[PDB]
């Protein structure tokens, strides 16, 4: 299968309303299409167990009909990073079981979506964190980007740091987080010129569905 | 003199208010002290010109007697990204003024604090970013980091990016910018472990004056 890791710059990005912008996109591109975070916390409880919304929207974005499970194999309730709420919930987060979990999704998609639990540097254990297992999976890196201010900084970090990382930045997504505000093209030319990668496309401000349209996939 | 340069993980995170500290800190351990923040973007008129605020707290907190012009050689009235107002106000933000600038207050002061004017990479001019000037210059840089969930992925990513680029990361100030919160403890714990230089000191959540108190100025 193609597969893709998703990032954002920062919290506030929209990063999972890029994720179904680009799982839409794959679906009318003909994939037979899966997202996949493996690592969730901040969940709701339910009959079934515990469903993270960032997961539910993976999982109804995915041309597959799929189980929660296959989509989040592991899901947390308090919205911390995984590395506390494993180590006081007594549940490792396995590198293995996490690469098990996008093989079986292998067999059954050829186009999958890997999402994170938090930024690039999220701790999953004290020794491991999200990007040692990117790096050892050999992903290619979607960055998602808010266009505001700060994320100038923020998007240049990220991209540094991934290749350094001797990984591939895929391209990134521009999502409109504000109303349109006074140096909107300014941002989105200062970002265009310093990500090292194509600009898949531009999420307008919405206040958050049909957003696959936004998505040039012939750029990955 | 020596020198620091003061950048933060993120636009929240009290960069001024560990700038004041600093350097009421550094007064206290009878250093002639001075602020420099070459580069500041946000301002209000006066009947003496633009002030920025965060330049007028650094002005006020020198042991030494310094004039606005000397603190802050480039004030912009719009709070955007320097290269942008720079480029529309026809003024270009010159390396050498800043350096002279820095050089100026060393033939006053023996402990002089550079502020920048946004995030680590922060534009300049299209080729010239405020890292390169830092860069050239050789200062050490000292992180402070806001102890919230995002700030791990954002202190370890510029943490990453400076020791690239061959700089000393002199060391961190943790400021607390919310009210007590459940993980505060676990955050510190993973910050201390993360970033590479000495916790000089934490701030406490204050509305938002004495805080040379809070910080270890010997760690430097």
């Amino acid at each position: 299968s193609k597969r893709y890791f998703v990032t954002g710059t920062d919290t506030e990005v929209g990063k999972t309303v890029a994720s179904c912008a680009l799982l839409q996109a794959a679906k009318a591109a003909g994939y037979r299409t899966a997202g996949y975070k493996p690592v969730a916390s901040g969940s709701e409880k339910t009959p079934e167990g515990l469903r993270n919304s960032d997961a539910l929207a993976l999982q109804r974005n995915s041309s597959l009909q799929l189980d929660y499970a296959t989509v989040n194999p592991y899901t947390f309730a308090e919205p911390t990073s995984p590395h506390i709420i494993s180590a006081q919930e007594g549940r490792p987060i396995e590198s293995l079981v996490m690469s098990a979990g996008l093989r079986a999704l292998e067999q059954q998609a050829d186009w999958v979506l890997v999402e994170g639990a938090g930024g690039w540097f999220t701790p999953l254990s004290d020794t491991f964190t999200f990007a040692d297992w990117v790096t050892q999976e050999q992903l290619p890196v979607i960055l998602v980007v808010g266009v505001k201010l700060g994320c100038i900084n923020h998007a240049m970090l990220t991209a540094q740091v991934i290749q350094h990382a001797g990984l591939t930045l895929a391209g990134w997504v521009a999502n409109d987080v504000t109303p349109p505000g006074k140096r909107h093209a300014e941002y989105m030319t200062t970002l265009t010129r310093m990500i090292p990668a194509p600009l898949l496309g531009e999420i307008p401000w919405l206040a958050e569905a049909a957003t696959g349209k936004y998505i040039n996939l012939a750029l990955l």
